[PDB]
């Protein structure tokens, strides 16, 4: 897949490991809820400051989305396509977490953000990490929050692979 890896965005690679439950069959589409990034190198300082707030701050294992995706439509790997960020909720290890680097609550992700995703879920399924029947959500459908934006959330409910039905993972959580 075409993702910028995180030695290429000067990341953080030595990480506790744990382990997404393959196939994946869920993936949750957030946004950062910060400014944008324009550049290569502007998307790479903004994506080097969420791992390192979520790892100094949050005390996560790693950086809280498996790939971000900068308005210059490129993929920085985040957790990646095996490995856990978020060491809490169930769903974080059923799912694959792509965040839309921005703010979009009052406008859409432009077409080479989109196209981008598009092709890494895409890649995703031709590598088997993502199962051919995998279901896409908002994050604020499992969570308190308007991530990933009112205006990206009404694009991936025209998805053919959005789902309003998450009860599965509701009762995992219970459970």
């Amino acid at each position: 897949c075409n993702v910028v890896s995180k030695d290429d965005w000067d990341g953080i690679t030595s990480v506790h490991i744990e382990y997404l439950t393959r196939p994946i069959k869920l993936v949750i589409i957030q946004h950062t809820d910060t400014p944008g990034c324009d550049t290569d190198d502007a998307c790479a300082a903004r994506v080097r400051s969420i791992q390192d707030y979520h790892l100094d701050t949050l005390n996560y294992w790693d950086i809280g989305s498996s790939f971000l995706i900068g308005g210059n439509g490129k993929v920085y790997e985040g957790s990646g396509w095996l490995h856990v960020g978020v060491p809490n909720y169930a769903y974080n290890r059923k799912a694959i977490k792509i965040t839309f680097i921005g703010s979009y609550n009052s406008k859409e992700p432009n077409s080479q953000q989109l196209n981008a995703i598009k092709a890494l879920l895409k890649c995703g399924v031709d590598n088997g990490h993502l199962s051919s029947d995998y279901k896409v959500v908002g994050h604020r459908q499992l969570l308190d929050t308007d991530s990933p934006g009112r205006k990206l959330y009404n694009i991936i409910r025209r998805w053919p692979e959005w789902t309003n039905d998450v009860s599965e993972y509701k009762d995992l959580e219970h459970h």
